[PDB]
């Protein structure tokens, strides 16, 4: 099933604001029906969209809509597997340009 073994600013991490976040699983999800959300203090922050440039379905990549200031954020996400299979979580990182 989906489930994350490596990521762009993993859980507790300090970094300057990614220009897209990449997400890797060991089974690829279907771009269609993933959706990812993010927050800051509470307050959900735009999202472009999603997308899988990749030709495997193993990275998964998200652009939000505006830089992010210094703070506190959570990303909660759903992915489903090409198996149809859905799975959810949620982790949480400090932006610190």
């Amino acid at each position: 099933h989906a489930h994350l073994k490596s990521a762009t600013p993993a859980a507790d991490s300090t970094v300057a604001a990614p220009a897209d976040l990449r997400l890797t699983f060991s089974e690829g999800v279907e771009a269609t029906f993933t959706k990812v959300s993010l927050s800051k203090d509470g307050t959900e922050v735009a999202i472009k969209g999603l997308e899988t440039p990749d030709a495997d379905k193993k990275t998964l990549v998200v652009t939000p809509a505006a830089p992010l200031a210094a703070g506190n954020y959570k990303v909660v996400w759903n992915a489903v597997s090409v198996d149809t299979h859905k799975s959810n979580g949620e982790y949480s990182f400090k932006v610190g340009q």
